[PDB]
């Protein structure tokens, strides 16, 4: 029997619902042959960023994919087997238990996989097998690996959220750093710095999290749109409602579905890796597809990424099948459709231009609907600050990855961007020192300790950009159809 892996049909899953500009990505580079117009995202400084937010947890692992107009994320529960890289390369772990010290000893399995075989779990090739022990009064998770037994840290199983300690050592008296994740289908086996990663909790549905309300709010982040074998796709939400609550008859209540009618409902709100800016609430009623009011229900000037906080509207909601909660604020469109160029040059769209040059600029972007965009040219810096060590050559190092972006320069206000392709023609100035300046501030910041490993400067749109907070059902509006006998 052929192992189906969930990619193929992952693929033809988004080539039929998504829009011909959404931007998908991933760990690997499953489809790198398919061709398109297209010179933007469908997937090596990157890479940090991708494992920044895999390999960690809370506030750490909130990177900004808004700025890369990330529309899906796919999961491949199969990339357990790159675990180290991904830890390494997210600043989970050090370089010693990524694959050894100079000597080869110290390397770290990040990542192991077991399958429910009734009451226990196994992995014949790593020879392992985790099964529940009772003894004295008490309920105990023994991992056998080889002739040795050994009890982690913790162990957590679902459903239930059931927590239950161990010692994180070994039968052998050696250290065992790893936790256990017990699912009705898969034991995971993972070590400690990366038992609450990301990946973790999207890849195997674990909702667990060093950081208070951190699950939660991820979920409604990452949407699963779509799954087939061990590929699930995430539609990702930069700002995301992950709790609502009606005042129902003078107490606060947890609801699904929602009522037509007037209703007080407090919003608890995700944005995950920037900041909510001088933003508009909006609920859309919907019948299907269509759009049937539009009614705006707040603002918000201002909500850290950080540390965000509840809000209270009030808003009477029409009859309609569904209610989405909407926000708007600035952000990026656009998709490159075509070459670009500078003084009718072909150049790299990651690198449109040098500090100091000047010319003619032409872009053709799609987008799926029209706007009126502001053009500016961005920076992006990906770099890494060595956390521990004495130095870059030190097997205790480990490397933490950062993005920073910022404006440049504005090029045009007021492009009028029509559905599809847009072929948009600009006089361009870099300032001389907008890169290098920004460079010296980050080695005079960091030192020896800096590895810069990707700088880009990119044309970026934008525009009064629509959110996807959640999408809420309504109820039935009432209250026997035998009104329906000998019709039709
Ligand atoms: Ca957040
Ligand atoms: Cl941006």
């Amino acid at each position: 029997e052929i192992e189906v892996t969930g990619w193929e049909q992952a693929l033809k899953w988004l080539r039929s619902n998504t829009s011909k500009y959404a931007t998908a990505t991933s760990w690997w580079d499953y489809g790198y042959w398919i061709e398109s117009s297209l010179l933007g995202n469908r997937r090596r400084d990157r890479d940090h960023i991708l494992a920044l937010f895999l390999a960690r947890d809370g506030n750490i692992s909130e990177v900004d994919f808004e700025s890369w107009e990330l529309n899906y994320f796919i999961i491949y529960l199969n990339d357990w087997a790159k675990f180290n890289a991904i830890s390494y390369l997210g600043g989970a772990i050090t370089r010693k238990e990524y694959n050894g010290d100079e000597n080869g000893r110290g390397r770290v399995t990040t990542i192991l996989l077991t399958q429910a075989a009734g009451n226990v779990y196994v992995n014949p090739y790593a020879r392992i097998v985790i099964k529940v022990i009772q003894q004295n009064k008490t309920r105990r998770i023994a991992v056998n690996i080889g002739q040795l037994e050994c009890s982690p840290i913790l162990s957590v199983a679902f459903p239930g959220n059931i927590k239950i300690k161990g010692s994180g050592r070994c039968s052998d008296g050696s250290p065992f750093p790893y936790v256990v994740y017990l699912t009705p289908s898969l034991g995971v086996l993972a070590y400690y710095k990366v038992a609450t990663s990301n990946f973790v909790k999207l890849a195997f549905g674990i909702p667990t999290s060093s950081y208070s309300e951190f699950a939660e709010k991820l979920f409604s982040n990452f949407i699963p749109v779509y799954q087939y074998g061990s590929v699930i796709v995430y539609e990702f939400r930069p700002f995301a409602i992950y709790k609502i609550e009606d005042f129902i008859n003078g107490t606060w209540r947890e609801v699904g579905k929602l009522s037509p009618g007037k209703h007080t409902l407090r919003l608890y709100i995700s944005a995950f890796g920037r900041d909510i800016k001088n933003a508009t609430l909006y609920v859309y009623a919907l019948n299907g597809t269509k759009i049937i009011k539009r009614i705006k229900v707040g603002e918000i000037k201002y909500m850290n990424h950080l540390e965000e906080y509840p809000i209270i509207v009030n808003v009477t909601l029409p009859t309609a099948q569904k209610y989405r909660f909407i926000l708007a604020q600035k952000g990026p469109v656009g998709v490159l459709t075509g070459p670009v160029r500078v003084n009718g040059k072909i150049t790299n769209p990651a690198y449109i231009m040098r500090e100091g040059e000047s010319g003619r600029l032409e872009l053709k972007v799609g987008v799926d609907k029209e706007y009126t965009a502001d053009l500016y040219l961005r920076a992006t810096f990906i770099y890494l600050v060595r956390k521990g060590g004495k130095s870059n050559e030190d097997y205790d190092a480990s490397f933490e990855p950062h993005m920073d972006t910022f404006f440049i320069t504005k090029l045009k206000e007021g492009i009028k961007l029509r559905p599809g392709e847009n072929e948009i023609v600009v006089n361009a100035e870099m300032p001389k020192n907008a890169i290098s300046s920004y460079k010296e501030k980050l080695e005079k910041e960091h030192g020896d300790k800096l590895i810069i490993r990707g700088i880009r400067v990119e044309p970026v749109f934008i525009v009064e950009k629509e959110y996807t907070m959640i999408e809420v059902s309504a109820s039935a509006p009432h209250h026997h159809h035998h009104h329906h006998h000998h019709h039709h």
